[PDB]
């Protein structure tokens, strides 16, 4: 189960319990194990931060018994060439400012409403707009937030985003400063000195899907007349913020595990 | 010759100016004269008030001579067959309710939010959002508004509805006040008192008259309604859409009138 | 009682427990608390690595109910000065060279044993010499040794030097690490990039007394037939050593307790 | 002029040479002459061998023309009491054991390494203990050894334990063997058969010999030790250590030497 071992390591990286391994020990058929791989690339790519909400993001299994990744239907990636290879395959289709924000529309070509639109023009819109986008806007906490409506769907997104370098020297610093031995710590936080906790850590990379893909945003979902209710919009912004926080945790802790 | 007489005279109920006769008599290729006809027959539509913005409204020449109508790609009549043809054609596709106002979306299956939503509501929809539509308000008098965007296209609707009747019992009205001969006049109007007014009238016109008056197109389509279009830039702009609503309001009671003056010296000069 | 609180805490940075407050509360008379402060002060000397091995350290109360600090009974500083103006009267009496390790011999003048003796000479020296001393000698662990007797007692001191500066520095490091707030914590190690830890902690010092002592080494004595057995002095040079583990764990733990 | 021989032939028998007389005869001031006094003093007192190297021995001049004899700067003798009467002074201060050897420690209180210490485990006590001290060796003979160290300067101390009366009962036997007159030896023989050998050579001497043979000091001292010392880095030397050892061996053997010869020419010339 390698090709699965290999998916469910870079869902992990989104914070995404995908347990495709096992699902396919328990002997499940080609169209189970490809609806579950794709359920777990759409929730994984509402937290990546890619911008890339425009897109179908499908997984299937192939003839040879690998896992494809495809951007509407269209063959992107393969597993078994590495996670790097994914990542720079869904670079060139990306658009990302000075901010680490998407400048693409999450619905395609069509109007978007200003960032800084007032709250209550946004109810407005919530209530009575049939589709409708907002540009990313400041929020609490170094956060940015945005909304969307695509047909019966509302989706709520908030993100601050983040290079996988920084997470990593996040971890690298957890785990150093987390280190029982004491001279081994001092010898560490040495060579840190030289070389960041980056080789310091090493020195005691590219396989590691942690090194391409971090958490940078969480996606919120409402349906039917909630998608409609300014109170399930504030919820939901809530619910994004709180789930930001707390993937992002867990993500950082399990980077420290896994460099530990 | 006739037929494309008879579609004019179809298009000038709705205050379309079509020339169909002229471009038929200047020998232009087929293709040419189905999109006039088609253009015209869907500027007449958003006139007639059916409420048939939903569908897809196209006018053709047949292999026979004539002018084939069709909705939605579907044949509905020959304009041979008669103009009642025509709109008994078109009422199965109607659901008016007891306003005389259309039930059906403008934008098909999708969220319409209320009439007499308040300008600042409405500004934001028409400032922010993509594609919207709204019921119809709740009237200032007869006279009626919607507003709907479809892509890059603002439509604003004020209408007045009437049936053929209606304005026909309107300009019957008319006609009975402007006669002069006062003892006629007065025994027109005892006449009505039991029949109604337009039956008071039709009952002292010629023999066969009710013959002679169903094949002339008011008798079944009248100006109900003005749409009012927005393009670009200014489908987006709340002063435009409100100044929109009032030229499609004065429009509207502009050719109502016109319509109205015109039936009064037609059941005048019949008897 | 604050000239006695500070001196508990001009001990606790040695890791004692001097406890001297709580002695005075006590109604303690003045040649008890003298007693206690001595014990304390001479304990606090064998930690604080300053070599000054050679001089008697002592304690007394004044007649106006401050704290003196006498150096072979000359008067040295006083507590209500500050912990640097002790610091300050202490440097001129010190000699270090580069490693951290004090030049003064502990005897005084006499011969000293070269550093890089063997043992089997040493045991003949611990079982057979009246008084001899050992230049420093590399151990385990980046830490250092000597031993040398005087009368009845012998004392084995490990040192591992460490300046104040790199236990500020390791500690800010631990307390940035232990930061619960996310957006907090990322803040603090951002402004680390260009301060350190130390302008992170600060922005967000010479009144401690952690700023001028630390723990650097531990002094382990042994008396009666035990200052002359080969395995005593092994036993108590291993119980040296875990012991200055143990003390500058404390150290670093209160000190991050402190900054907190 | 008596009591200056008097000291020189005290100092003699412990081979030193003080030639107090002849600075007194110099009219040397007294502080040079009580320092000559002390040196030499001190200077027998490690031959003779009465293990009183913790004590601090002194002689000095005093007002009625005698010398006074001192230990840690308490009054022991005057040398005008005889040459016994200062052993006597000397007496209870020693701590001899069946051996002859001094039990006390040359440095006073504190820890004393055991003798016979390998050369190993010495020659890193010489070259790294800062002030150290052994007991006395096995013996090789009646010949014993130890050494101490006090600041910069190391003491060999090698040691054949003898009392005046052991050093004149050898110089008697030799004598008797130097005798011609065989009856006389072989008489002599019998008597000291019965008498010990120093009692049958004593008895056959002259009137009230025994009398004229207390004011001798050498009936109450004799060399039983000799201390060789080193300096400086030398008293950090085990090589500088083991010669010192030889060369104290060879002189305490020469010394003891010359005093059996001159004991035997004194009995002999006797009587």
């Amino acid at each position: 189960d390698g090709i699965y071992a290999a998916f469910d390591t870079l869902m992990s990286t989104a914070g995404v319990d995908s347990q495709i391994a096992a699902l396919a020990a328990s002997e499940a058929d080609a169209g189970t194990l490809d609806a579950a791989l794709t359920q777990s690339l759409q929730e994984a790519q509402g937290r990546w931060g890619l911008g890339l909400h425009h897109l179908r993001h499908e997984a299937r299994l192939t003839d040879d018994g690998d896992i494809e990744i495809l951007t509407d239907g269209r063959p992107s990636a393969r597993v078994s060439e590495g996670f790097g290879a994914l990542a720079q395959a869904y670079a060139p289709m990306q658009a990302l400012d000075e901010r680490g924000l998407s400048q693409w529309a999450a619905l395609g070509e069509g109007y978007r409403a200003p960032g800084d639109l007032p709250l209550a023009q946004l109810k407005v819109l919530i209530e009575h707009a049939r589709d409708f986008e907002t540009d990313w806007s400041a929020g609490r906490g170094e956060t940015f937030q945005r909304v969307w409506r695509k047909g019966d769907t509302l989706f709520v997104e908030v993100a601050r985003p983040a290079s996988a370098e920084a997470a990593l020297s996040k971890a690298a610093w957890k785990v150093i400063a987390s280190i029982k031995d004491r001279a081994f710590q001092r010898e560490l936080m040495r060579r840190s000195e030289k070389d960041g906790m980056l080789g310091a850590l090493l020195g005691a990379l590219a396989q590691l899907p942690e090194a391409h893909f971090t958490v940078q945003a969480f996606v919120q979902t409402l349906s039917g007349a909630a998608a409609r209710n300014a109170e399930e919009y504030r919820a939901a912004l809530k619910t994004a913020a709180a789930a930001l926080e707390e993937y992002q945790g867990v993500t950082t802790r399990q980077l420290s595990e896994v460099l530990r």
